[PDB]
């Protein structure tokens, strides 16, 4: 991933004053407050690619924060990939929470704990999105993927181009230990910061709907039609360690596994 400046790529879509810009935009941060979040939107629409964003979340006290960085469709039945960044106490973990949504149906949460502090340095978060599969990423680990199982009957992101989004919003009543902890407002403004605004991708209208080069791209090749046994490996220990709710194995929702599960090893 190459870091490009914010304005390249990205615009505001709410409280533009929210948004303070570093270094020619090399680096923003946002800020939530008790009247106000923020958040900010790809100039772009893509089918397929790579996204990655460099974050440093909330520090302190960023109990009922949700930082959520994430691509989307816009017509209804939409598709969605999501990282949700659930803040806390002071010296408590932060939650990473990641999501898809296919067809307008989502309920796939998965959450984990990161093996650093997320609010001392910049990492990367990305998603690797093509025709076989979805992975996402922190920095060089592979936490989750979500196989294209088309053939089992499943949905998959397929033919809806996606913006990327990222903002900064209050989620009192489920963020932090399910509710419990409340956002204190004496500690604002809450912070996150980001820097790279990565986008390697399909550029492809709403209105034209496809990209041209399609088939033909680096993620298309072969090598990314699946994860390596080292990347398996990886992801299994995230699973092993790290992982504190799993729909996948998750049975008293999911009485029914789902389909996707053996393929992707969330099982
Ligand atoms: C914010 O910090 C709190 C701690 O202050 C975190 O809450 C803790 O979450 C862990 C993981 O879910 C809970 O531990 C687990 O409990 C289950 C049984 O309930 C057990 O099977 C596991 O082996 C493990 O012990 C822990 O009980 C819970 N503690 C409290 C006080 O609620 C929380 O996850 C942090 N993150 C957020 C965003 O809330």
């Amino acid at each position: 991933p190459v870091d490009v400046a914010f304005g390249r790529n990205y615009v505001p879509t709410w409280a533009f004053d929210h948004i303070k810009y570093f270094n020619g935009g090399n680096e923003i941060q946002l800020h939530l407050d008790k009247y106000t979040g923020t958040g900010f939107q790809s100039k772009g629409s893509y089918l397929f690619g790579h996204f990655s964003m460099q974050m440093k979340l909330v520090p302190g006290d960023s109990a009922g924060t949700v930082t959520a960085f994430y691509l989307s469709s816009q017509n209804s039945e939409h598709d969605e990939i999501d990282f949700e960044f659930l803040g806390n106490r002071t010296g408590q973990p932060y939650i990473l929470q990641t999501n898809v949504f296919t067809g307008g149906k989502g309920d796939r949460e998965q959450r984990i704990y990161l093996w650093f502090d997320p609010t001392k340095e910049f990492h990367y978060y990305s998603v690797l999105w093509n025709m076989y599969m979805i992975v996402f990423l922190v920095d060089d680990v592979p936490i989750r993927v979500f196989k294209n199982c088309k053939d089992l009957g499943v949905k998959f992101p397929f033919n809806q181009p996606m913006k990327i989004y990222s903002s900064l919003w209050n989620a009192d009543d489920w963020a932090t230990r399910g509710g419990l902890e409340k956002t204190d407002w004496s500690k604002a403004p809450f912070i996150a910061s980001y820097r790279s605004f990565h986008i390697d991708g399909c550029e492809a209208s709403v209105e034209a709907k496809f990209c041209a080069t399609q088939g033909a791209r680096w993620w298309d090749q072969k090598e990314f039609q699946d994860l390596d046994a080292f990347q398996y490996r990886r992801l299994s220990w995230v699973r092993q360690k790290y992982t504190i709710y799993n729909y996948c194995t998750d049975r008293s929702r999911y009485p029914s596994m789902p389909p996707e599960c053996k393929r992707d090893r969330d099982i």
